[PDB]
């Protein structure tokens, strides 16, 4: 019965690789972090930075969330990210994903004590 913090870590942290090497990256990770479970999640980002590097973003540039909440934060620097997106071919439980590897800034929603990332709002 996962915390919000632990859930974000399971969804979004990939500190083990520096980048998506393969086109297959999304397919394996989405399945592997248990995200194709009941359904094919349409979009999920994975962050190839340290967990402390991503926790620090909660203290960077404060922006609106796309929900117009005001507890989101843009990283000052770019970061290695893998964007995973369902193709139109895709058919649950046979989820298929297009892998895009980029260096982008991330925007996260933080909460709690400690104030850590609980949502992945977007990358820019
Ligand atoms: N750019 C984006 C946009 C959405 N998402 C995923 O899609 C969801 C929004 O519907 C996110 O939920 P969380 O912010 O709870 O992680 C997230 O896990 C993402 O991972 N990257």
């Amino acid at each position: 019965k996962e915390t919000a913090a632990a859930k974000f870590e399971r969804q979004h942290m990939d500190s083990s690789t520096s980048a998506a090497s393969s086109s297959n990256y999304c397919n394996q990770m989405m399945k592997s972090r248990n995200l194709t479970k009941d359904r094919c999640k349409p979009v999920n980002t994975f962050v190839h930075e340290s967990l402390a590097d991503v926790q620090a973003v909660c203290s960077q540039k404060n922006v609106a969330c796309k929900n117009g909440q005001t507890n989101c934060y843009q990283s000052y620097s770019t970061m290695s990210i893998t964007d995973c997106r369902e193709t139109g071919s895709s058919k649950y439980p046979n989820c298929a994903y297009k892998t895009t590897q980029a260096n982008k800034h991330i925007i996260v929603a933080c909460e709690g004590n400690p104030y850590v990332p609980v949502h992945f709002d977007a990358s820019v």
